Parts: C-alpha cells; sequence; structure tokens
C-alpha cells in the first residue's frame, strides 16, 4: 500500500518487461553478467569498475536489496552506461543497449507518485 512498495512493483514490472520475449532481439546481451574472458574482451574490467546486467538487478529485486525506485533505476542505468563507455558508440551492442535503454526510460517515467 506504501509509496515505496508500489513504486518497486512498477520497477518490477518493467525488469519483467525487459526480460520478455517482446523485446529479446535486443535484450539479451545485457541478460547476463559480461563474461571477458569468453569474449576475449580482456581489457573489460579495467574500464568497466562496476558491471551489471539485468539477471543481477533480478536477484537484487528478489532479495529485496532494492529500498526505492532510485535505486533499481540507478542499477539499470549503470547496466547502460557501461556499455556506452566500454564500445565505440557505432557498435551493434550500443545501438541494441539504446533501444533496451529507450523502452526502459519511457516506461519508468510512469511511475506512480
Ligand atoms: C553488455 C555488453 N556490453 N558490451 C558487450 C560486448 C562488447 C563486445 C563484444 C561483445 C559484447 O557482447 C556480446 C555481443 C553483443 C551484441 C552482439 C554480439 C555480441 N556486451
Amino acid at each position: 500500500m506504501g509509496k515505496l512498495s508500489e513504486q518497486l512493483k512498477h520497477c518490477n514490472g518493467i525488469l519483467k518487461e525487459l526480460l520478455s520475449k517482446k523485446h529479446a532481439a535486443y535484450a539479451w546481451p545485457f541478460y547476463k553478467p559480461v563474461d571477458a574472458s569468453a569474449l576475449g574482451l580482456h581489457d573489460y574490467h579495467d574500464i568497466i569498475k562496476h558491471p551489471m546486467d539485468l539477471s543481477t538487478v533480478k536477484r537484487k529485486m528478489e532479495n529485496r536489496d532494492y529500498r526505492d525506485a532510485q535505486e533499481f533505476a540507478a542499477d539499470v542505468r549503470l547496466m547502460f552506461s557501461n556499455c556506452y563507455k566500454y564500445n565505440p558508440p557505432d557498435h551493434d551492442v550500443v545501438a541494441m543497449a539504446r533501444k533496451l535503454q529507450d523502452v526502459f526510460e519511457f516506461r519508468y517515467a510512469k511511475m506512480p507518485d
């Protein structure tokens, strides 16, 4: 019934949408932690100090780690920022991040208050 609970329900709804089949064609690079070694990205952890991905956001939501919508939004935006920091801006994965961030920002803006 409380404001923070209602806002976190909205956040959980957004999280479910970002993980849904509707967005899977561009969301899939953000499903799991970047496996830098497996992808040959041996500079990844020198450039990205705070990795973030949607499985980590889901674990934190399930564990009641997020106390408010702003904390949730900070992790989702960190995930996008990491992609924009690491990758040249004309790379495919950046286009995919920008499309998923459009989904995120437009729905986040509909936060109940
Ligand atoms: C998240 C994330 N941020 N950067 C990457 C990434 C960077 C370089 C190479 C692969 C990469 O992720 C796998 C991938 C994505 C798109 C298309 C093909 C592979 N992934």
